[PDB]
């Protein structure tokens, strides 16, 4: 009939298991609930949330979701949320019994374990309402309208739901969240009233959890991973992580430290995260002061700035560098001009410079006589993510010989404040790859070294992760349903700490990113056994 | 060698260990699979397709696949489908045996569990050649191709792929699809005959699904989850599920009512789906009439039209509202003109007003003296997914003290017909959250209530989904292997329903979209058991 | 009542044991085709998976236009094969290995996918740079890594030997006439580097497997017939097209480059004829063929081709010139007295606004019928014997301009793989019909299973879980001559005066046979028969 007779013919004593039947298993008699608890709040004056669990229907739980009210903004100026602000809110989360701490993250660590899972991103916040930059005209004009975000806390209590659930049978837990300052979460011009905005915010959180009513629980002994991260000395290329007995995973990555500046960056490309999106940015903020249509020479620029009138040729020489500028409809008492040296770097009189305006080769447009501006059609440029992550602060540094910043102060007044606490390497985007070797000593004897990346080509193939880290894992047994498997120390050999060396590729010291503060960044997973007898308790395997 | 020596002597016994390192290869139970494709039997007023599933050799079946033929669209006017046309087009599936109805879904629900599978919703129809609004200009001008579309029927007999397949004990499957009227899968203009396309119009089906030869199989019974809606009445905050006795989950959702209008929608973006398409489509329709570049005052509007004279400064001042327009290369005999008052509403003569004019901040563009049009450059507006979403013939309301539509007879020939039936909220993206509050009650008690949309949150992030709803979650033990957790009933205490009450957002009534009727929507999926003695049967878990 | 515990679970002590990564560097030989191998011989080696092949490619310097295939490092591979001292274990070809890392995004951006390396850069001086060096890595998807550790490739004391054979750096590359292509071809030199993941296993307790091994077979220029020989023990059966561009130089006008979807290829035709379609000038334009049928848009703006309208308004045109239309850029017609597929037909507007800065037209919107199919015919066959018409109507300037593509994983007929060129398929075990249909339902099992958007018309055997049971096969029957896969289609009828109805096809047929792997002294695989 319907089947094919070469089949039925084929078919129509030997142990068989069942692949079209099976047993249907009767489960361990409970119920889920979705708690959600309001905390209590307390005041470096650092916010720090806690919420107390205690309850005797509430057996297990997992799957912790911060909740957080973002207020009204009102007022003056640019203003708008970093990606994710939801997970850049958080600089510390703590589950803790009675008898200690069970599990706890540093804020960059849970963000960096969900760096893969788009929709608890999406949830925190990343949308054109909230990570655009926003302007607010008059002093009670609405910059941001209030919003809530949904910070998903991944626990290892989650790897394997029911299965790997926090049991908290006659025992308090205890979730503590640390907050960064809102600073942190926001970029903003000078415009705006940060410093009213600063002692107005307040952290409105609600800790919300998958809660289990389990009639008859039969708890057993489990093993939990848990982060400890190590920040090196600035610009320091090593890093050592000490007591180490029973580690399961160890990552390695750059951060970059803007302690030498204030901040300050020229452009933002707000909801846009692209690397695109990040350059393209920053031409449209140059092009305003690069290519002016003026009668006679431009003023409201400083005396530093070398405007030079575009000949009937097109071509403008800024030394080697060639820029061919031709812009239609332009009136007949007005001319244009070129700003030869926009932003400008050099550390000698007479050597090397790093001038942006030699960054671009072609600039098109057409002058516009009803709005009196030039709508630029096409351009052609070398500008690249790192331009766009250097510090205004590092153009007009005292290691410039030039003024630096020949900008209008039009346009040094849209710049922004950054201070997003979980940037990783040189650049915005973490495009440029810093570390040129990585050497790991377990003890005295080195564990492995590398030249190339591979261990974060390993990371981002194995985690399906297009953002990894140069991760040295050490587990690779099926979690919860085994005891993973984990490096071993010997204590009598000295062979008890990881030992992270670098060496960084280093920079023109012409180019400004040069004086971009580096942080070597290791972090280690430490295995505990998780005991239940008398209250929730952990113990370091060792 | 290869090995690092610190790794070589750490390991080079007592303790029992499970291999890691090696498997016994299980022998599975004999069978072989079949791709079968079977053409139906059609019946009318609604279209039902009826697939009859009778063959000794043909043991067990799953993944079912419904391919749908497309006729040439030929004719005059606009047409375009809607996206996903193929699950749009289902009303309800029904696979039954002799015994009765073994599993069944309304056409919504199917969709709703499909959204997050991307490949499943390409199949079903999601192009620019079928979703684009295409236009027939000669009565024998081929408006659409013809094409066909797959729509994957996801049933319970997928979760474990060959464990889970419906078993066919020497019994006969029909599985039955009623088809939703042509109007719910079309968008037109009043220029196209649908009264002609709709009595042409012939749903073409063919089911297919993976069929299985089992020698010797081993049939045990099985659970499974069959999807209950209810509808609540229009405009009311209230739904109840009644015999509610083993249920594993409870969806809520709202769901706009058209009947009070004529389907007729000012704009639609085509294929492209973003909200910024939607409300971009949108402004692309009203920049038409909004800004005219004309020799002396504007004709072709209606005379409740307020057509203004752009003055020298650019700014023209709708009440508190100001427009800043300028137009390049305007010829000297004509002026640049602002629609004051595109479409407005109002429910009393001096009140409030609601004037899609106003808002509008910034409008720039040149005149091309070729083409006789004004070709726009930049829009600076405050235009929402909702403005996009409001049917014509709420403008034109008797509610409305004003005219409403005050566009020009061109631009209102353009608008279109959309009856898409799964549409969700008040606004085409589903964006508008009205929920203020939910409550959920088992009986007199409170089950669950909530005031954010945690349970959504939780759905997201639990499915791993962008368009999840207000759901909760009664079963989180694995599918297949296990007997469901279920909700137990107390029919004796009368908790044996379950009622949903919402807490809808307050609205403005000079604002069309507080017109827009609203319908909650609440699912539930009750559990069942399957039984194969004397042929397949399902009965009610109580 | 007896309850499984879903709230707890006893944690089993694994197998000890110890990762590490391990890059081998290895030897290079040369049809003169290049070979790299890797010999992993090691004690403490017990066993390895997931294999990443690293290539550093080289500084490219001089003049033209130069540009990398998107996912380079994949379409380097032509074969790998991992071998003991007992034969091969396990081989596959490199169109194969890609197939099956179609779904892995993260893989597909490793092997090299960014605007640095698939857009096409240009070199104006000798010492110019066009692409600066830069590293790729390409996962070896194995079938040891479907259950990791569980599934890994046990070393029991034995030498292997990973075989990399590389395609010609013509396939990776796309590159005009200016590219000094025969110096680059000498000088370029594959730089590969083997990784994979090492475990020291203490006490290994090795177990007997199962493995799928590919087997391809290509069928003749334009046979719609191929036959797989000796099939036993088969888990899954694919079917796709290929074309054949031996018959044309390779040549394309159009690539997007790094923007690969159908848009980006429309969009990058269109721009390439524009410069061409449109002409504003002082006179009749020059510098086309005698052949070329330019025409002066007239007040009305609308131009007749035929049956076809075409409105063409340009702003600021200067008084002493006037808006010409190329009303035959490319033409095609089998006779004198036939049906005519002209590219200039399938524009309905164009409008923009002349330069007088730059005395250049800038088109503002472009209304046209333009398809991914027009995009993918190869320069060739526009000027092909088929055709009585001259065909390549362009300028001597965007003919120059042409970029040879030799992509050695295309599929289809396009370049996306959009049009299915297949009307029916039928597949005969023996010489009894195994599998017929009329519709790629058998793609759409396969991209629904597989969640994949890029699938083939796949025939699945096997829906038994991997490692952890003997995958279900379609069983052989020598004495009845059920003992071969004979696969059949019925191409899609194309009209005869298109240009891509000459584009010669190749019928790929893909067979997974099961073998056995033991372990007895020493690693070997046995056909399951
Ligand atoms: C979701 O499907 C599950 C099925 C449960 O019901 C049973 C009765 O049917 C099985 C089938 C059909 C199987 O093929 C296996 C299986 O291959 C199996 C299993 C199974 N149960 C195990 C329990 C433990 C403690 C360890 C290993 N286990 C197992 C089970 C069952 O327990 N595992 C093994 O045979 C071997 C040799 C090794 C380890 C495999 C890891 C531990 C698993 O893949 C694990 C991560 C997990 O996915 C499975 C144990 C699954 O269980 C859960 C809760 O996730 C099962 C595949």
């Amino acid at each position: 009939g319907a089947m094919n007779n070469t089949i039925i013919n084929s078919l129509i004593s030997i142990k068989r298991s069942n692949v079209f039947a099976v047993d249907s298993q009767i489960p361990t008699l409970y119920m889920p609930q979705y708690i959600s608890l309001s905390g209590v709040m307390t005041n470096d004056n650092q916010a720090i949330a806690s919420f107390e669990i205690r309850d005797q229907y509430i057996t297990a739980l997992n799957h912790l979701v911060l909740s957080l009210e973002l207020p009204e903004v009102k007022g003056m100026g640019r203003f708008g949320y970093v990606p994710y602000v939801g997970y850049k809110c958080i600089n510390h989360v703590s589950i803790s019994s009675c008898n200690g701490v069970i599990w706890e993250i540093e804020g960059e660590e849970l963000y960096n374990n969900c760096i893969n899972n788009t929709i608890a991103l999406k949830h925190s916040g990343y949308s054109s309402e909230l990570n655009d930059i926003s302007i607010g005209l008059t002093p009670n004009d609405t910059i941001k309208e209030p919003s809530t975000v949904y910070v998903y806390i991944k626990t290892p209590f989650d790897v394997e739901d029911t299965f790997s659930s926090l049991k908290l049978s006659d025992s308090k837990i205890t979730v503590t969240v640390t907050f960064n300052p809102v600073s942190d979460i926001v970029i903003r011009d000078s415009s705006f009233d940060f410093e009213t905005f600063n002692k107005e915010f307040v952290y409105v959180p609600e800790l919300s959890f998958i809660g289990y009513m389990v009639k008859n629980v039969q708890i057993k002994p489990s093993f939990i991973e848990k982060p400890r991260r190590v920040i090196g000395q600035i610009n320091q290329p090593t890093a050592t992580v000490t007591e180490v007995h029973a580690a399961t995973s160890l990552s390695v990555y750059t951060k970059p430290y803007y302690g030498n500046t204030d901040n300050k960056f020229i452009s933002y490309p707000g909801y846009s995260q692209d690397e695109k999106d990040y350059i393209d940015a920053y031409v449209s903020r140059l092009l305003d002061d690069l290519v002016i249509v003026s009668d006679g020479p431009p003023t409201g620029y400083p005396e530093s700035a070398e405007i030079v009138e575009v000949p009937e040729d097109g071509i403008v020489s800024i030394q080697d560098a060639d820029v061919y500028v031709k812009i239609d409809n332009v009136p007949d008492n007005m001319s244009v001009y070129l700003h030869t040296n926009l932003l400008m770097f050099g550390t000698r009189k007479n050597s090397f410079i790093y001038n942006i305006s030699k960054k671009f080769s072609a600039i098109t447009g057409t002058y516009s006589d009803a709005t009196k501006r030039t709508i630029f059609a096409h351009i052609s440029h070398s500008i690249n993510i790192i331009d766009t992550s250097i510090p205004v602060s590092l153009w007009t540094s005292q290691r410039n010989v030039y003024n630096g910043d020949n900008r209008s102060a039009e346009s040094k007044a849209k710049d922004l404040f950054i201070n997003d606490p979980f940037i990783k390497g040189i650049d915005f985007k973490n495009k440029t790859d810093i570390i040129s070797r990585l050497e790991v000593r377990f003890g005295n004897d080195v564990l492995y070294s590398e030249n190339g990346p591979i261990s974060r080509i390993y990371n981002e193939l194995l985690t399906k992760s297009n953002n990894g880290t140069r991760t040295l894992t050490f587990n690779f047994t099926p979690k919860i349903f085994f005891r993973p498997t984990t490096i071993t120390a010997n204590v009598s050999r000295g062979k008890d700490k990881l030992s992270v060396r670098v060496v960084y590729s280093t920079m023109d010291v012409n180019h400004p990113i040069y004086y971009v503060q580096k942080q070597l960044v290791v972090v280690c997973n430490d295995l505990y056994k998780v005991s239940y007898d008398q209250g929730v308790s952990i113990t370091k395997i060792m």
